[PDB]
C-alpha cells in the first residue's frame, strides 16, 4: 500500500503550522519530540515547559483574568467571533496537523474544525446571555436575583484524539464567560495545540485583548499534575480515556468536569431498517478506527434478526478500504501507537477466550508498507453472554455483538458496564423507541433513536454517567460550570425584622 | 430560671409521641439524647451498626425502582402531604428542635415553616423540572434534553438546623424521584426521629413505597459507611466526604460553613446596621452557617458604630431558650464553649481588645449548660483568628478606607457563603455586586449575611464547598440530565459534514 | 328515572349556603338558575348593571394598587388557602357543576380538582415568575429583565367549564400580584358564585384585601362593559372581543374552540383507538373545545374502524349525570340539540352516511331536557359542515392514503385547538410532531385530544386565538415586562459606539 | 453654513447603492422618489410596487416559507451569519444612505447598522437554541414536552427614523425562527431598504437558500393596507410614530407587535451627578433631533436643583453644532420635512400659551442655506404643570422641563402620560434608585438608572407598554412571538383511560 513518507509528512506539518502563525524556530526544542501514526516515526524535536513554568503560566492567566472578568460579555465575544473567522479561513491547514497528529481521514479532521467554528458561533450569541433570574421575595421592599459571574483559570486537558475540538469547546465558552485558559494538550498531539493557540494569539492582538487569556504548555505527565493541583486554577475540564483528575481537585475544593470514557452499545429491534442500521453501526464502530469515547462497541441485536445482521456488518467490514488517511479513498487510518495495537489484540484473544467467535477483521494491514504504524481492520465478534472482556473499554475498533429477546433484557445489558456515556436504538417502534429513553431506560448522558453512539452536535450538552465523571461541556447551558452563581438580596426599604421585637437603636 | 431537665425530658417524650415515634422502639443504650439547655442526658437510643446502613442503602433502593417511574405530580402529591402533616404538628416538632439544637422558640418555629415552605415549593417543581428542545443541524431530526430521577440520595446534616436541612434535600429529592438515606448529627436524634415517622405517615397514606425514606442513628462509622456506598450516587453534606466520594464517581452537594462579613460604608444607616448586625451576629449564639463573624468599618465612622454596638451587645437578653424574652440561648456543648474563648484569647494576643461580651452567664443556674454573652472584638488587621471561623458568637471589627480594600477584605478568607453592605450610595451598592466585588455565593444590600429564603438557591464557594440548596433549579443535582437526538428521516446523516461513505 | 327539578333545587341550594353564599343577597327576579337535567328554571337571580361593573372594576383596581406591593410569596398564601377550601367543599361545588353545565358526576368532580392544582401549581410559582439577568456592553452597567403586576384582569368563561377555567385564570392572576372581575356565562351563575363566597373567605382568613375577585352576573351588556373598560389591561375570554380590546391598547387571552382530529394510521392498535375516539368524541356529550370531532382513518383500515364505532356508539349509556353508570349527560338547551341535527342534516345532503345515533331519547321522561346519541357520520370529504365546528357530539370519518395528505386534511380548517395521531410506527409518530406536521396548539401521539395537564400551556391557534392558560410560562401573560439597565460608572457609555461630544 | 447639494448627495446615494449591489437600471421609474431631508429635495424617482404586486410577493415569501420552515434552523443561521458579515464589509455604505434618507449624523448611521450586525451574531447564537421545554406528566408511561415551530410570512412595517436597525431585528431573528419576511419601508426611506435587500439577497445566493425569503414593497399607504391585511401573513410587526394595525390584524386572528411612540421622561433627583445628568439628557434630548421613539421629552427635577439644571441645559443646548449631517462636528442635522418643522413650532407656541417658558432653542438655523430643509436648535422649555401639549409627544426636539418634591410625585408624572416607552432616574441614592425600578415605579417597558431614555442595547428585550402598544423585539426571548408554540403529550403505555371503567373493545 501506499502511505505518505515521514518527510513528506513533516514538510505539510510545518507548512500547516507557519500558515496559522506559528514561529517554528521559537517551539522547536530537543526536550519532547512530535510524532505521526501515519509511519509512527518523530517528526522534529521541540521545547517543553517546566513544573515551574506551568506555574507562571497559571499566574499570568490569572493576571488577564483580573482585566478580562470586567470586560463587557459582548466584548468578549467579539473576541471569540474573530478567532472564528481565521479558524474559518485555516481550516484545512488545521484539518491536515490533526489528520498528521491523530491519523484522522480528511473528512472527520475537517469535521473536527468544523465544531470548533460552531461552537464560536454559538459563543458569541451566548456572550449576550449567560441567563441569570430575577425572581420574587417574601420580603417587602426587597428585590432578589441571581447573578453569574467569571470564575477564574481554567485548566484544560485534552487526549489525543480529540486534539483541536475539545479545546475548542472549552476555551470558547470559558473565555465569552470572562474565564482565561491554560491548556495541557496530550502529549501525543502537540502540534495541532501550538496552531489553535497561535491564531488564537493573532485574534488577541487584532482584538486589543489582554495577552494571557490562552496559553498551551508542552510537556509530559510532571507538566499536567502541576497544572490540576494549582490553587489558583478553580476549574478543571478534563476529557479523555484522568481517572485520578476528581479526588485531587475535590480535595483542594475546585471544581471539574469530567468525561472519562465510553463503552457505548447500540440496540437493533426487529423493526430495525437494516440498510439504515448498518450504514450508521458501521461508521459509529469504524470511524475514527475506533478511537472516539463515543465510539460503538457493543451491539445488542434481537435474535430474529442476529444472523442476518451479523452478516451483513461482517461483509461491510470486510469492504472498508484501510490506509493513509490523507487519500480520499480511505475510510480507516491507524491506530496511534503499537501500545494501542497490543491492547486491541489482547483484547480479542481474550474474547475468543471467553467464547466468542471473530466474524470479521482485526488483522493488521500491510505492515510492512510503514513498520512503525499499525493500521488495523476493524475487528467483529460475536459473543455468547456480556463477559469481563466485553466490559472493559478497549480504545480500538472491535465491536462484540450480543442477543436478546425482550426489551428490558436489551436495556439491562446495555446499563450493565461501569461506564454511561451514549447509547442508541434502532427501530421502527414508537413504543420501543421511547421505552428506550424513558427514566428506566438506557442510563446514558446521550441516548438516541435511529442514529449510533458518536458525531454529537454542538448544541447539546456532551458528556455521560457512572464512570464517564458526570460532567457536561459544549452546549445547552453547560456554560454554567465556567461560572459562578451569586444569589442577590437587595433591601430598599430601610428596615430590617427586629429579633424578638428589639430595637437596639 | 432555666427549665428543668425532668421537664424537657416529658416534653421531649411527649412531642415525639404525638409525632408518631414509638418510643419503646427507638430506646436503648448504645447512645443518648443530650439538651443544650442544662448539659444533660434525656434518655438512651438504639444505635445503628454499618450493616444497617447498608441494608438501608438497598431497601432504599428497591423503593427507587418504583418511584423513579412513578409520575413526578403524583411524587408531588405526597410532598403536600407531608406539608400538611408539618403543618398539623409544627409546635412539637418546634419542641424538639429547642431541645436539642438550643434555639429559641421563635427560631424553631421558623425552622419548622421552612420545612413547609420547601414541600410547597416542590408540589410546584413537581409539574415543571425543565429540560429544554431545540433544534439540530440535521433533517428530519429532533433534539431534546431530558432530566432522569438520580437514585439513592444521602443526606449529612448538623446539629444547628436539624430539621430544615434535611427538608430541603428531602422534599426536593422525592419530587425528583430519588429516595433518601439520612444521618443526622448525633447530638440531634430526636428531632430526626420525629420528622421520619411523620413522613411515614404520609408515605402510608399515599400507598408509596416503605423505603422512600430512611434515618440511620449511629457514630461516625454510620456516616463514613454511607459516604463510601456505591449504590448512593449523591451525597449531600451540610455544616473528607467531598474527595471521598468523586474517587468513586459520585456528586456532593457540599455547604460546609462560612466566615461571613458585612461592609459599612460611611452612609450607612447606622440604626439599621446595629440592628442588622446585632441579630446576624448574635442570632442562634452564633451558630449559623450564615452567622456574621466580620464587620469591616469604614474608618471615618468607626468609633461610634463600635460604641453602638458594644451598648447593644451588653443589653442582650441570654437565657432559656423556652423564653419569649430570650434572644440568645446556650452553646450546643462544653467543646463549643472552649473553642470560643480559646480563640477570644488568640484576638486579644494578636493585637485586638475585647470591647464586648466573652463571660459566661448563671454557670451555677445550669452548671452543664454553656450561657455566653456574644464577643465584640476590635481588631487591628485581618490575622489568623479572624480568617479561621469559630463556630460560636464572636464579632470581629476591621475598618477600612477604600472600597476595593473593603472588597479584598470580605474575599480574603478561604470560606465563601455570605456577605452583605450596608450603604445609602447607589454605585457602592452596585460595586459590591459587581463581578469583582464580593465572592460570596450570596452578597447582599441593606440586609445582613443570613438575608436568605426558600425561593433562592443556597451555598457558597472556594472551601464553603461549591455547592447549591433549595430554590432555583438547584434540583438539578438531584436528576441527570440526558441528551436525545431522534432520527426520523430514514437516512443517515453525519454532524459537520463528515462523510464516511466509499 | 331522571332527577326531580325539586330535588336538583334543593340540592343547589345546599351546595351553595354550604360553600358560603347568602342565598338572601343574591336571589331576584333579573335573570334565572336553571338546570339541563331537566331544562327547567330553578330560581331568580338578581343582575348587575354595567353601571355595577365600572364600580367593581373601580374596586378591583383600588386592590390592586394594595396587592401589587404585596410580595408574591404571601400572595401565594393566599391561593394556598384557597386550595384547602376547594378541598373542603369539593363535592359540593362539584353537585353545582353537574346541575348546570350537566357533566356527570366524574367529571365535574375532575374539574373542582383542576381548581385544586392548579392552586398548588400557583403556589410554586409564586416564588418565581421568573425574568432574568443578562450582560450589557457597557463596562461598569448591569443589565436584568423583571416582570411586574399588570392590573385588572376580566375574566369571560363558558358553561361548559364553569369553576376551572376561572381558576386557571384566577389562581394564576392572583399571585402575580392582579385582581379579577369575572363574568360567567348567564347559563351557569350559581357556580360562580360558590367559588366566589369560597375565594371571599380565604380572603378573609388572610386578611387580604377584599376587592382582589369579584363576580359579575348579568347578560350581554355587562360583558361588554368590562370587555370595554380602560382599566382592564387583560381580557381572557374562553369558549368581538380581540379587535376591541385591541381598539384600547389592551391585551387579551383567547381561546375560542376547537375542531379537533385525530388521524388513524394502518399500524393503531384499534382497540386503544376506539377507546381513545369514543371517550373523546362522546365525552361531555361532545361540549368540550377539544372534542374530537373528524377522525381521519387510513383507508386500508376505514371499513373496520367505523364498524368497531358503530358497535361503540350504539352500546354508549346515556342519562342522568348524577348516576354513575352514565357515560353522556344532556346537551344544555334546546338550541344547542336543534344546531346538532341541523349538522347532522347537512352533512347526509353534502355526500355523508349516518353510521349511528343523533336520536334523541326518552323525550318523555324529561320533556324540557335534550339527552342525545352522539352521532357518528362518513364523509365522502372534507366539506363545509365538516370545517365548521358545531358544539354537539358528532364525529365525522374521512379517509386517506398518504401521512401527508391526513396532515393537510388536519391543518385544513379555520380552528386550530389540538390534534392526535395513533400509530406503532415511530417516524409517523415524529412527522405528526414536526414543524410540517400537524399545525394546532396541541399535538399527541397514542392519546386523544383533550390530552392536556395542568403543567402545560394550554390554547391553540388560527381562530382558536392564540392564547395561552395554566401551564409552562402562561403566567407572563398576567404580568409586564421591564427592561432594566443600571450605570454604576459615573460616566456616560453609549451603545454601538455612538459619541455625540464636541 | 455649508450644506451639501442635492447633486452631491445623490451621486453619493447611488455609489452607496451601486456597491451594496443594488442594479440603478431596474430600480429607478417615475412612481415615486426618493428624497433627502439635507435639502429636502428629490433625489430621482423610483418604480413602485402595486397592492396587487403586494398580494404576488406575499404568496412567494410563503411558496419559501414551505421549504424555509424544514431547513434546519442551524443553516438557518448561517444565511444569517452570511449576511452579517456582508453588513459589516458594506457598514460605511449602508451609513451613508441613512445620513441621507434620515438625516443622521455620521456617528448615529454608524451605530445603527452596528445594530444590524450585533443582531445578526445574536440571531446565530439563537439558532440552535429556540428553546422550548421538557417537563413531567401526570399520566404514567407518557411523556410531555413543548416545542416551537415556525410560524409562517411576517409582515414589517417600519419608519423613517431608523430604516435599517428596525427591520434587521425583525428579520435575522423571523429567518433564524424558520420565517419569511415581506418588508414594507417608509415612503420617505426606500433606498436604504433596497440597499439591505440586496446584499440579503447576495447572502441568499452565496447560501443557495430560497430565493424569496425577504422581499421589499416599495409604496405609499394602499402598500401597507395590503400587506396588514394579508390572510397569509400571520405576524405584522409595526413599530414607528400604525394606530389602527392592532385592531385590523385581531380581527382576521393574526398576532402583532406594536412599537407605536413614546414621551419618555427622567427624573432628577437632588443627589444626581449633574455633569453626568446633563451629558445623558443632552443626548437623548437632541439625538436624531429628537426623532426617536426612545427620545427624551420630559425632564422631572427636584426643586432644589431645578434652577441650576436647567442653567446648564441651556448653555448646552446653546453650544450644540447644528448642520449637515456628513460633517464630523455636527451634531444635530435636520428634522425630516416640513410637516414636522411646523409641528414643533406648534407645540411651542402651544407650551408658552399653557404658562410656560422657553429657555433655549426652537428657531430654524440659516434657512437660506438650504431652504427646502427644516435645521432646528433643539428647544429647552420649562413648564408650571404637566398640561396637555406636554402630554402629547411631538417628534421634535423639545424638553419640557418639571418640578418636583417627593420622589412618589415625580413617579406620578411620570407615569401619568398615555405613553409608556422608556423611563430614566439619576440619583446617587441606593433606595431612590430601586423604588423607581419597583412594581409601583415607573410603568414602562424600558426603566433606567443614570441612564437616558435611548440608546437600548440588542440583547434585552425592546418595546413598552399603554399606547405604546406592548410588542417587544430584539433580544432576551423576543424570538417567541415569531414562532407557534405547541405542547405535545407521547403515549408508549398502549393503554388510555377508560371512561367510567367501561372497555369498548
Ligand atoms: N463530536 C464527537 C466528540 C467525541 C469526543 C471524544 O471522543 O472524546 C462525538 O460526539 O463523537
Ligand atoms: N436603539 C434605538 C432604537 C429606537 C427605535 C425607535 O425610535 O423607533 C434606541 O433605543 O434609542
Amino acid at each position: 500500500a501506499a502511505i505518505s513518507g515521514t518527510d513528506e509528512i513533516r514538510a505539510r506539518a510545518e507548512q500547516a503550522l507557519t500558515r496559522c502563525g506559528v514561529d517554528l524556530t521559537a517551539v522547536k526544542g530537543d526536550a519532547l519530540t512530535a510524532r505521526t501514526p501515519l509511519t509512527g516515526a518523530d517528526l522534529f524535536g521541540l521545547r517543553a515547559q517546566t513544573p515551574e513554568d506551568v506555574d507562571r503560566a497559571v499566574e499570568a492567566a490569572h493576571t488577564a483574568f483580573l482585566t478580562w472578568r470586567t470586560t463587557p460579555a459582548p466584548v468578549r465575544g467579539a473576541l471569540v467571533k474573530r478567532f472564528g473567522e481565521l479558524l474559518t479561513e485555516h481550516k484545512q491547514d488545521l484539518a491536515d496537523l490533526v489528520t498528521i497528529e491523530a491519523g484522522k481521514i480528511r473528512s472527520e479532521a475537517l469535521g473536527e474544525v468544523q465544531e470548533m467554528i460552531d461552537i464560536c458561533d454559538f459563543a458569541v450569541g451566548l456572550s449576550r446571555q449567560l441567563y441569570g433570574r430575577t425572581m420574587p421575595t417574601e420580603r417587602p421592599g426587597h428585590r432578589l436575583m441571581e447573578t453569574w459571574h467569571p470564575l477564574g483559570v481554567v485548566g484544560v486537558i485534552s487526549a489525543f484524539n480529540f486534539p483541536v475540538a475539545v479545546w475548542a469547546w472549552n476555551a470558547a465558552v470559558a473565555l465569552v464567560c470572562g474565564d482565561t485558559v491554560v491548556w495541557k494538550p496530550s502529549e501525543l498531539t502537540p502540534l495541532t495545540a501550538l496552531a489553535c493557540a497561535a491564531l488564537l494569539d493573532l485574534a488577541i492582538a487584532d482584538a486589543g485583548a489582554p495577552k494571557g487569556l490562552n496559553q498551551v504548555v508542552v510537556g509530559a505527565a510532571d507538566v499536567g499534575e502541576r497544572l490540576v493541583d494549582s490553587p489558583r486554577v478553580p476549574l478543571v475540564s478534563a476529557t479523555g480515556s484522568g481517572r485520578a483528575v476528581g479526588p485531587r481537585v475535590a480535595a483542594r475544593f475546585g471544581r471539574t468536569i469530567l468525561e472519562l470514557g465510553g463503552n457505548n452499545a447500540a440496540v437493533v429491534t426487529p423493526s430495525a431498517d437494516l440498510d439504515l442500521t448498518v450504514n450508521a453501526a458501521v461508521f459509529a464502530a469504524a470511524g475514527t478506527a475506533g478511537q472516539r469515547c463515543t465510539t460503538l462497541r457493543r451491539l445488542i441485536v434481537h435474535e430474529d434478526i442476529a444472523d442476518t445482521v451479523v452478516e451483513r456488518l461482517t461483509a461491510a467490514f470486510e469492504r472498508l478500504p484501510i490506509g493513509d488517511p490523507f487519500q480520499d479513498t480511505t475510510l480507516v487510518g491507524p491506530l496511534v501507537n503499537e501500545a494501542a495495537f497490543g491492547r486491541m489484540r489482547e483484547a480479542v484473544e481474550r474474547a475468543t477466550a471467553e467464547g466468542g467467535t471473530l466474524c470479521a477483521g482485526g488483522e493488521r494491514q500491510f505492515p510492512d508498507a510503514a513498520p512503525g504504524a499499525y493500521y488495523v481492520r476493524p475487528a467483529l465478534v460475536r459473543m455468547p453472554a456480556q463477559t469481563a472482556v466485553v466490559r472493559e473499554e478497549t480504545f480500538a475498533p472491535i465491536l462484540y455483538v450480543l442477543t436478546y429477546r425482550d426489551l428490558d433484557e436489551a436495556i439491562r445489558l446495555n446499563n450493565e458496564v461501569p461506564q454511561g456515556l451514549s447509547a442508541g436504538i434502532f427501530t421502527a417502534d414508537q413504543s420501543e423507541a421511547e421505552r428506550f429513553l424513558a427514566p428506566d431506560g438506557a442510563d446514558c448522558g446521550i441516548a438516541n433513536v435511529n442514529i449510533g453512539t458518536s458525531g454529537a452536535e454542538i448544541g447539546g450538552a456532551f458528556g455521560g454517567e457512572k464512570e464517564t465523571g458526570g460532567g457536561r461541556e459544549s452546549g445547552s447551558d453547560a456554560w454554567r460550570a465556567y461560572m459562578r452563581r451569586a444569589t442577590n438580596t437587595v433591601n430598599y426599604s430601610g428596615r430590617v425584622t427586629l429579633a424578638q421585637g428589639v430595637d437596639f437603636s
